[PDB]
């Protein structure tokens, strides 16, 4: 069985990976990395929360954002802060210190009960262990058994967590009616496939769709899921009740198309602004010179227009007029690292005038499309539309057997048939992506692979 991919374990993605999964509501995404962003930054509309600094919060955003930029204050409570009130979580009836049958003290209840292990998972341990103080979550291969003793009471606390949250604090309590034998939730904390974090584990827990790294290593880098885990096209796993539960898990998006404090995260998106990008050719442009040759931009925002280099610097007059209407072209910009004869970096920003002396570039009525911000939205055998008409080209995997070292996989791409031109994609939610620009049956057209170059692009725009 070989579900996992072995040329991305380098690049190490974790769940503060963007290029692999979302960013949370309280972070932004910079450089492919989930960075905290400021807690006036978050939505204003939220209900009071609790930290266990004994300080209230107006919003859950603002105390999650504030955990993030200042280490040590956790999550207690729903609601504004009691007096009273403490969470507790302890490994008690254990041979050692990183072990035992779990304890919790509700803030509220001042009684103390046990957890249920009928519903004790990953997503729970490792969100147990990671406020117990060690790092890497639950062993998964490690185990303590019990044989009876304490098995009096009827008590019982079901618990359900996402996985990624710093506090049991934070997920969803619910006392359940305990049968038996026996039914009481142990766990073994890691004190030393392989994780991010450090963490080793099994192979057979890797790509099933479970969280067991916890910072999900196990998960991202997958061709294919193991058991019930739903495989996003972006190469990421997820559970198969993420399937059309109302949040786009996948970066692609699969999973909420074609469908007829975890429930507070999943609300502090739905009032994140969304980008308005990729609504025949509305994005189309053409980059004339008083000379008389053409380049086929395409428009992606405001005041610019991308195309690529090469066609650019064919003119001799260096001065352009935008078509599609006309604009003027103020300055350009081409990419520093063009490398002329293997047209590595072959990309360029033009500048329009904007012009009216006294509003801004955008065109009356025009649609920009949409900028990847990750190499892993359109993958092989995807149907993308070449324009320079409109042709339906398909994108080409191991372009190493057609042109070999001439093809730098990180900087190109391949689009097989079935100048600087746009090959444009669209994922299933009708979002209309520039994933290539015309660069250079055995001789698919290469084209300069765009979502390397976000970082770039976000540098000038
Ligand atoms: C929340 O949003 C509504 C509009 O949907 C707005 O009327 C209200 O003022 C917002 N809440 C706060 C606390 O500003
Ligand atoms: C959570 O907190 C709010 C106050 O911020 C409270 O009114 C509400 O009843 C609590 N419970 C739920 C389930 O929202
Ligand atoms: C894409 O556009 C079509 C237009 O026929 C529309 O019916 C459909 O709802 C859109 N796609 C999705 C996933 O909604
Ligand atoms: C211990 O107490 C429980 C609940 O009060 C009751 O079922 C019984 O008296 C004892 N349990 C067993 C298994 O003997
Ligand atoms: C890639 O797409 C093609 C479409 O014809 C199809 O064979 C299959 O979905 C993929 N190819 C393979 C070999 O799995
Ligand atoms: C990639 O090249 C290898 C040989 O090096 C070949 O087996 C394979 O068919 C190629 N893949 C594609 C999709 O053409
Ligand atoms: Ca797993
Ligand atoms: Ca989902």
């Amino acid at each position: 069985e070989d579900l996992v991919e072995k040329k991305c374990l380098a690049k190490k993605y974790t769940h503060l990976s963007c290029d692999k999964v979302f960013c949370q509501p309280w972070q932004r995404c910079i450089e492919g990395t989930c960075v905290c962003k400021l807690p006036y930054q978050c939505p204003k509309n939220g209900t009071a929360v609790c930290a266990t600094n004994r300080r209230s919060f107006p919003t859950y955003c603002q105390q999650k954002s504030l955990e993030c930029l200042h280490p040590g204050t956790k999550f207690l409570n729903n609601g504004t802060c009691t007096a009273e009130g403490k969470f507790s979580v302890s490994l008690k009836h254990g041979n050692t210190d990183s072990e035992g049958i779990v304890e919790v003290k509700l803030v509220d209840q001042d009684k103390t009960m046990f957890i249920c292990k009928s519903s004790w998972s990953m997503r729970e341990a490792n969100v147990a262990c990671l406020d117990l103080g060690f790092q890497q979550g639950a062993d998964t291969q490690r185990r303590f058994k019990l044989s009876d003793l304490s098995i009096n009471s009827t008590e019982c606390l079901h618990v359900h967590c996402r996985g990624l949250e710093t506090s049991l604090a934070e997920c969803t309590f619910t006392k359940r009616r305990t049968m038996g034998y026996q039914d009481f939730a142990d766990v073994v904390c890691y004190t030393q496939f392989q994780c991010v974090n450090g963490k080793y584990i099994s192979q057979m827990k890797a790509c099933d769709g479970i969280n067991d790294c916890g910072d999900q290593s196990d998960e991202l880098c997958c061709k294919a899921c193991q058991g019930k885990g739903f495989h996003c096209k972006s190469g990421v796993c997820i559970p198969s009740q993420y399937q059309c539960n109302g949040e786009v898990d996948c970066i692609t998006g699969e999973d909420e198309v074609g469908c007829a404090m975890d429930a507070e995260r999943r609300r502090i998106k739905s009032l994140l602004p969304k980008l308005s990008c990729g609504v025949d050719l509305p994005w189309q442009v053409a980059i004339k010179d008083a000379s008389g040759i053409t380049c086929g931009g395409i428009y992606i925002g405001g005041c610019w227009i991308l195309t690529a280099a090469h066609c650019l610097r064919a003119s001799k007059t260096h001065r352009y007029q935008i078509w599609t209407v006309i604009e003027y072209v103020d300055r350009i910009i081409f990419h520093e690292n063009y490398n002329a004869g293997t047209y590595q970096n072959d990309i360029a920003l033009i500048e329009m005038k904007k012009d009216g002396n006294k509003k801004d570039c955008e065109l009356p009525r025009s649609i920009p499309a949409c900028v990847p911000w990750s190499p892993y939205l359109f993958q092989p055998n995807d149907t993308c539309i070449v324009s320079g008409q409109w042709g339906e080209v398909k994108l080409i995997s191991n372009c190493s057997k057609f042109y070999g070292n001439r093809f730098y996989e990180k900087e190109m791409e391949c689009a097989g048939t079935y100048s600087g031109g746009p090959l444009v994609c669209m994922d299933a939610n009708n979002v209309t992506y520039v994933w290539g620009v015309v660069s250079w049956p055995e001789f698919p057209g290469v084209y300069t692979k765009v979502a390397n170059y976000f970082d770039w692009i976000s540098y000038h725009v």
